[PDB]
This record gives C-alpha cells, structure tokens and sequence, in this order.
C-alpha cells in the first residue's frame, strides 16, 4: 500500500491524481459574482472527491473519516489550487482559464476584498519561492490529511489507528518534499528552511479558509443547507 | 544582531524571555467562567508585550509592524502556552496553578467545549511527541513572527525589507529547531519529520484561534471595543 512507496513513486501517484481543470460559465454585482464562484466551487468539489480517493492512504481510512477530512479541507484545497494557478498572474486570480479576476473585482462582493488580498499575497510568496508542481501537489495532500486529524473522536482504539495511519502517510510526504529539494540541489539547511517556509504558508491558507467559511456562513439564509454540506451528507 | 546569533545563543535568548507564570485572580456559571479567563488573558497579553520585545528580531521592525504581529498572534500564543502547560494533565487544561479546568467544565459556557476539546487534543499530541521546552519556546516565537507576515498592508520598499527581515529570523529559528533535534540525536529523517510535525500543528493552533475569536465576537455585544484592541491601539 501507501507506506512502502518511494519518494518518486509518491510524486507520480500525486501528479496522476490531479483532476482536470474546470472552466467558468462566463465572466458584475454581488449575486452574479457569487453565483459564478459558487458554481465553480461546487464542480471543483465534485472532482475533489475522486481526487482524494487517488491520494495514497486516503482510501484506507473509514468512510466517515474520509468524509471528515474533506469537510475540514475542501476550501483550503480550493484555495491552494487557486493560488497555484494564479502564481504567474501578478495582482490577479485565475479561477479558470476564462475567469481571471482583478484585485479590484473583489470589491464586487462586500467582504471578499480582504480574502482576495490574502490569496494574492499567498500566490506572490509562492512565486518568490518558485514553488514547483511536485511540491504543490505534495502540499495539497498534506492539507487533505492534516486539516481534520485533530478533530476526530479519539475515544476508541480504532480512531487511534486511523490517526496513526494518517500521521505515517504525512511523514511519507514530508520525506517526499525533502527528496524533491535534495534532488533540486539545495543544501541540507536550505532543505530544512524551505520545508518550514512552505508548511508555515499552510497556516495562512488555513486562516483564509476559516475567513472564507465565516463569510460564506454569514451571507447565507440560515434556513439553508449549502451544497458542500449535502454532498458530504450523501457520502 | 539577531541574524548572527547561534542556535545555542538563540535558544538562550528565548528561554530568558519567557514571562512569569500567572495566577488566576479568583476562585460554576457562564459569566463567572468568562470573567476568570478574560482577566487572565488580559494580564497575559500585557506580559506578552514585553516578552515579544525580547524575541530576537522583533525590535528591529517598525512599531506599526510590531503591533500588527501581536494583533494577529496573541490568541495563538496564549493557546500554545495553555496547551504546553496542560501536557502533563491529561483531560484537563491548566490555565494557571490555581485554575485547572476539566474537559467537562467547558460546557459551563456555550460553544466552549468544542475549543476545549481541540486544546486537549493539541496538548495530548504534544505529549506523544514529547515536546521539549526549547522546542516550545521556538514554536511560540514562530507564531509571533509568522501569523501576521502575509497580511501587511503596504507594498512599499520598506514593507518588503521588513518581511524579508522576518523571514530571515524565521529561517534562523528553523535552524535552531533542527539543531536541537540533532543534539538530541535524531536521524536526518527523524529531524525533518519532527519539524514538519510541529509546524503542521501550528496550523491547528491558528484554527483554534480563529474559532476562539468567533466565539468571542459572537458572545459580546458590538457596542464594545475589547481590552486587547484597546491595548494594542495604545502600544501603537
Ligand atoms: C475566494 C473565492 C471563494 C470561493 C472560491 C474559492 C476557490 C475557487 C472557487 C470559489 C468560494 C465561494 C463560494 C463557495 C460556495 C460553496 C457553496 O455554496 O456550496 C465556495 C467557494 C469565496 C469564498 C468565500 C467568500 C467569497 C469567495
Ligand atoms: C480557550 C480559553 C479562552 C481564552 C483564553 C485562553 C487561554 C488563556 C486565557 C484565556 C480567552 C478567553 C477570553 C478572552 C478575552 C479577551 C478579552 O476580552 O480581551 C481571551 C482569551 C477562550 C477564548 C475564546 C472563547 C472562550 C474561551
């Protein structure tokens, strides 16, 4: 299974799991903008499910746990992927090949400019660090597995083994990240520094997800179960 | 000067800067619980200010930048401390020597138990990894310098060499963390595996903080600017 994979074997697995890139429904008040984004998120979300299944180790976990991971990670994963796509588009966000939005077009939705700025800062940092695809894909898997691991129900011998498994795979991806960096020619010190630099960014992506989530939660009718909830429901 | 400190000099400066340990002012109910915690936290924030000035690097930043860092980090920093002190107290959170609360006492205030459970879990994880104080004091400093760095207003030339500076100091603290692990005799693999492990926990701490601010914001009427806000505005 996933624990005996080599670093090359893991990068491959991860690159192959990558889901196709989605298009938007076509390029401006609050409702029209939130509709595009909401539509794109939901389709990305449906793709995210079969991606997660292709991630080494994810499928060894019980369903309710798989679902908990996605519940906790889905907006982060959407965001890192956006930030990655927007890397070579300074001051802009590439939601889709046909939806490239301005810093300013965030102002279309009271609340969203704060969030656009954070995404722009994140992708700017990735550009400075010259983040690579092999690393991007690794980060994305770390988010999937780490964002929900501290919030299970650890009262049980089975939730212990679940946590233990996830942490073992997380170690394997760390091993993989270092492996990529050693191959790229960085020194030990540079390796350790880049590892840290990248994992600290994951803290900011968490922050952004929390904020996006809080904004989502305050915009919606409270009598409404949003589509992310339902999908994880029917799972 | 911070950029030329060695790993041993770094650990030292940090152990040296640790603020005293605070006692609860008093010794259930919903408002009585929040009273304890709020005062404890406010008193801890005050001590946090002088602590932060002693973190190598911090004082080289402009004032406005110092205040920003503290604004983004103060709840994470309290929380990691609580988690750290509660390590050898399973199922409990040691807010102070005279205030040891129980997982169950979290339901004393609505929504809190969610947060207590996350805290207990974090401290519980630290206990398996056997976190050391040298490590702790590094993580605490990483939260201070990192939590507000991706969220600086300006695009000026100075703003750039200001976060350049922060990232240099962060790199030095990564160096110190590893140095520590290597002295404890871990393998290279074990070393980088542990660094990742600790920094991934910092993601969870950020999350607990974000949750903490939401519960806070929702319990208090909007007519009120809270004491942490007042204090930071003034430090500026
Ligand atoms: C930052 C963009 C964004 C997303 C989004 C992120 C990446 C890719 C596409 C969209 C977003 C907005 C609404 C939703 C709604 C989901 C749902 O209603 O089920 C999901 C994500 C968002 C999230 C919250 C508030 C404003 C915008
Ligand atoms: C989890 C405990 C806690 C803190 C706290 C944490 C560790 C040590 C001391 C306090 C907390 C509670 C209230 C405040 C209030 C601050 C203020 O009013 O300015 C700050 C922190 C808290 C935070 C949010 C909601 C409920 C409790």
């Amino acid at each position: 299974l996933a624990l005996s994979l080599t670093a090359d074997q893991m990068v491959s697995a991860l690159l192959d799991a990558e889901p196709p890139i989605l298009y938007s429904e076509y390029d401006f008040s609050e409702a029209s903008m939130m509709g595009l984004l909401t539509n794109l998120a939901d389709r990305e979300l449906v793709h995210m499910i079969n991606w997660a299944k292709r991630v080494p180790g994810f499928v060894d976990l019980t369903l309710h746990d798989q679902v908990h991971l996605l519940e906790c990670a889905w907006l982060e994963i959407l965001m890192i992927g956006l930030v990655w796509r927007s890397m070579e588009h300074p001051g802009k966000l590439l939601f889709a090949p046909n939806l490239l939005l301005d810093r300013n077009q965030g102002k279309c939705v009271e609340g969203m400019v704060e969030i656009f700025d954070m995404l722009l800062a994140t992708s700017s940092r990735f550009r400075m660090m010259n983040l690579q695809g092999e690393e991007f894909v690794c980060l994305k898997s770390i988010i999937l597995l780490n964002s929900g691991v501290y919030t299970f129900l650890s009262s049980t011998l089975k939730s212990l083994e679940e946590k233990d498994h996830i942490h073992r795979v997380l170690d394997k991806i760390t091993d993989t990240l270092i492996h990529l960096m050693a191959k790229a020619g960085l020194t030990l010190q540079q390796q350790h520094q880049r590892l840290a630099q990248l994992l600290l960014i994951l803290s900011h992506i968490r922050h952004m997800s929390n904020k996006g989530m809080e904004h989502l939660y305050s915009m919606k009718c409270k009598n409404v179960v949003p589509l992310y909830d339902l999908l994880l429901e029917m799972l």
